[PDB]
């Protein structure tokens, strides 16, 4: 069916949740034995998200190449994606070691740091221009450059250095700061506002290492972020654009990692994100 209004054909009859549970059943199941290592039990969040041993990024490390991150690659759409947890106290210096190695532009936060009271993830990013954070571990040094707040989401400058040669380069932090602590957003305009200034800094280009992309797991805002993505992009590639399943789309990327989409109001939230969106485009 087409999407909006298989969209308003869920709304009247209620059957959110059993769409949703239809995904779940058909998900694929790879393992992750590498994730289940004693070893690795402090680089994750929580013990029930682990990423696929055939997708994980590996840090170019012979010690422990292991972080909790996923490669999510789209053939047809010629996008691709790193999804992560947010990092932890012991694993920011592994997460600033992937995104130079993988050669990333941009890094993507769907989260605060404190949310509902309790921590959702570390403070992996200096705060004031000079005061810079060394991480000791990978050799790197991270400085803020300049930061620019509006009323949902703030973008700031960083430079990553090297230790080790001596290298630079510009990294582009997007941190969407309003998505509520409980439920999802009412409208989705924010959300596209957001999508559409990473895209127009590059950061999602084939030019550029895959932006990294996180939230607290790394699997719910963050699975709605490059699913309306990669759905928008295929309706502009297309002959026919009321051919694009978003159902289908979202069980591709569950072939890359576990769990994507959470919950049955973010996956309805996708679906609206994508239909305002396809209008906006045009
Ligand atoms: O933010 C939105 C909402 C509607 C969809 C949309 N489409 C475009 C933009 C922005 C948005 C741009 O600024 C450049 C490319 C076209």
């Amino acid at each position: 069916m087409e999407m909006e209004k298989e969209f308003e054909q869920i709304d009247k009859s209620g059957s959110w949740a059993a769409i949703y549970q239809d995904i779940r059943h058909e998900a694929s199941d790879f393992p992750s034995r590498v994730a289940k290592l004693p070893k690795n039990k402090n680089r994750n969040r929580y013990r029930d998200v682990s990423p696929f041993d055939h997708s994980r990024i590996k840090l170019h490390q012979e010690d422990n190449d292991y972080i909790n991150a996923s490669l999510i690659k789209m053939e047809e759409a010629q996008r691709s994606y790193i999804l992560t947890q947010g990092p932890l106290p012991n694993t920011v210096g592994h997460f600033w070691e992937m995104v130079w190695e993988q050669k990333s532009r941009g890094v993507v936060m769907l989260n605060r740091v404190m949310e509902k009271g309790s921590l959702k993830c570390a403070q992996y990013w200096p705060q004031k221009e000079e005061k810079e954070m060394i991480f000791e571990d990978t050799n790197l040094k991270l400085t803020l450059i300049s930061e620019d707040i509006k009323s949902y989401y703030t973008v700031r400058q960083l430079e990553l250095e090297n230790l080790t040669t001596q290298e630079t380069r510009e990294i582009l932090h997007f941190h969407y700061t309003t998505w509520p602590d409980f439920g999802v957003p009412e409208s989705p305009a924010s959300f596209l506002n957001f999508l559409f200034k990473v895209r127009e800094s590059g950061s999602l280009s084939p030019e550029h290492g895959p932006v990294v992309v996180h939230c607290s797991a790394g699997i719910g805002r963050s699975g709605t972020f490059c699913l309306a993505d990669t759905c928008l992009l295929l309706m502009d590639k297309r002959k026919d654009p009321s051919s694009v399943d978003i159902k289908k789309v979202l069980l591709e990327m569950r072939k890359f990692r576990m769990g994507l989409i959470q919950t049955a109001d973010q996956l309805r939230f996708s679906y609206l994100a994508v239909i305002e969106g396809a209008k906006f485009i045009m």
